[PDB]
């Protein structure tokens, strides 16, 4: 099955998921000189004060911090979006080394990691329905660079020991995702896809320009997770990122000059 090794990595995925060579795949390189400022873009509205985290799960490809999305509690709206999108989960993609790990790139620059806050359009009733629609998901992407620690990330880093291997979960209540946001909500936006199989073309991407800083110790702890199940040969969970895909007939818009 798919993953991130020599044999089942991104260059293989098209054989089970032909959409991998489609017209609106993600990630992409953000060429900052080609992106057009769009003064009609609104400020993003991130309303996370009522967010209800529940659980953290190692799914064999990353870890997902899951939220209660049975009511409008943590929502994204505004920006390029019409309507209201509910937070369902966040996860990260990261590298074996600080010089790689992000999925989007900025003028070909790779960051150490990238956070994806996944939200689904409430007009479609459920996440499973929303992923079948071209405007079903909105993913807020935030880059991570290694420098100062991110205090709001430390509760995530400290639970990782308890979900080392694939299929492990742990209770993860009362986590406030506002502590993962940078100061500025200036963003780039474009239409694309999920970056793991099934690679559905249902995502409005909103990528924040300002990274967050995490410490070397914080990202080292991500790198101690395992892709394998318990009792299986250890394969460290690193380099769980898809590289940049062709932009094709798309334009990346900037909310700022
Ligand atoms: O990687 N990924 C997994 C699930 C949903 C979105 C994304 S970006
Ligand atoms: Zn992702």
């Amino acid at each position: 099955h798919w993953g991130y090794g020599k044999h089942n990595g991104p260059e293989h995925w098209h054989k089970d998921f032909p959409i991998a060579k489609g017209e609106r795949q993600s990630p992409v390189d953000i060429d900052t000189h080609t992106a057009k400022y769009d003064p009609s873009l609104k400020p993003l509205s991130v309303s996370y004060d009522q967010a209800t985290s529940l659980r953290i799960l190692n799914n064999g490809h990353a870890f997902n911090v899951e939220f209660d999305d049975s009511q409008d509690k943590a929502v994204l709206k505004g920006g390029p979006l019409d309507g209201t999108y509910r937070l369902i989960q966040f996860h990260f993609h990261w590298g074996s080394l600080d010089g790689q790990g992000s999925e989007h790139t900025v003028d070909k620059k790779k960051y150490a990691a990238e956070l994806h806050l996944v939200h689904w359009n409430t007009k479609y009733g459920d996440f499973g329905k929303a992923v079948q629609q071209p405007d079903g998901l909105a993913v807020l992407g935030i880059f991570l660079k290694v420098g100062s620690a991110k205090p709001g990330l430390q509760k995530v880093v400290d639970v990782l020991d308890s979900i080392k291997t694939k299929g492990k979960s742990a209770d993860f209540t009362n986590f406030d995702p506002r502590g993962l946001l940078p100061e500025s909500l200036d963003y780039w936006t474009y239409p694309g896809s999920g970056t793991t199989p099934p690679l559905l073309e249902c995502v409005t991407w909103i990528v924040l320009k300002e990274p967050i800083s995490v410490s070397s110790e914080q990202v080292l702890k991500f790198r101690k997770l395992n892709f394998n199940g318990e009792g299986e040969p250890e394969e460290l969970m690193v380099d769980n990122w898809r590289p940049a895909q062709p932009l094709k007939n798309r334009q990346i818009k900037a909310s700022f000059k």
